[PDB]
């Protein structure tokens, strides 16, 4: 099988893999990016693998140690392909770079690429099935770049806050405008002093909307936009909803989409 670290990593592994080999998830998605605690079982599935896939040791740092005894051969890291450093955009995750890779449809690109690079070269039985998926996942991504591209296209210029500076990679690419973000807790609302200069920059910077994520309480978000004119809603950054699939990675640019519209359309 190939075990991608997280979700939208296997939605594209399982674009290349389909029909070939399994595609697996390390990591629930509620322990994402920087905390998880590798399980012995972790550890033998990955060595297991025909092929890893991970963005790298900025990211999930916690499998950065399980990963040294994985032959080259038998690994992707995303962050360190030559194709992906143009494509890399500046930003707990206190580095210098946004390592939330999977949100480039470019950067899903150069992983489908390399994913198919290692599994010809480990499977070369498989090598026009694996070429074949290369072209699909290809054309649907060409394709959903299309779509999402003009249903964000009239939401330029509407402005609005997160609360996860994650996004860039899509924003830029699909020409949305945010206004900045909010560290807030997903459990406890901030405290009095920072609730109001946060509501206050909702007002001022004449936000849209403010966009939690699935972890937070309705509560703290409902405590962040009370009193503004600011619309609430949602982005999953991970596809926590979309399942394994050929066509899976697609759904998640086309869904990231439709939660964006969701909130910003109108007025
Ligand atoms: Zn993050």
């Amino acid at each position: 099988a190939v075990v991608a670290s997280l979700k939208p990593l296997g939605f594209i592994a399982s674009a290349i893999a389909d029909g070939v080999t399994d595609t697996q998830v390390l990591l629930p998605d509620g322990a994402s990016e920087h905390d998880y605690s590798l399980r012995p079982s972790d550890v033998k599935r990955l060595q297991g693998a025909d092929l890893v896939v991970w963005v790298g040791p900025e990211m999930e740092a916690f499998m950065e140690k399980s990963v040294r005894n994985i032959p080259d051969n038998k690994q992707v890291t995303i962050a360190q392909l030559a194709d992906v450093k143009p494509l890399l955009m500046k930003g707990h995750h206190h580095g210098e770079y946004n390592m939330h890779l999977w949100l480039s449809p470019e950067i899903a690109r150069a992983t489908a690429v390399a994913i198919h690079e290692k599994l010809v070269e480990l499977m070369p039985q498989s090598r026009a099935k694996l070429d074949a998926n290369l072209k699909d996942f290809e054309a649907q991504l060409a394709a959903t770049d299309k779509q999402v591209g003009n249903e964000l296209a009239p939401l330029k210029g509407k402005g609005y806050f997160v609360f996860h500076d994650a996004y860039g990679y899509y924003e830029k690419h699909y020409g949305l405008t945010p206004l900045g973000h909010f560290t807030v807790n997903p459990e406890i609302q901030p405290g009095a002093q920072r609730l109001h200069e946060i509501r206050t920059q909702l007002v001022e910077q004449k936000a849209t909307c403010v966009f939690a994520e699935p972890q937070f309480r309705p509560a703290v978000v409902e405590a962040v936009a009370r009193g503004t004119s600011v619309r609430m809603g949602t982005l999953d950054p991970l596809g926590t909803n979309i399942k394994l699939g050929k066509t899976s990675y697609s759904a998640f640019l086309s869904q990231l989409a439709n939660q964006y519209a969701s909130c910003l359309k109108g007025d």
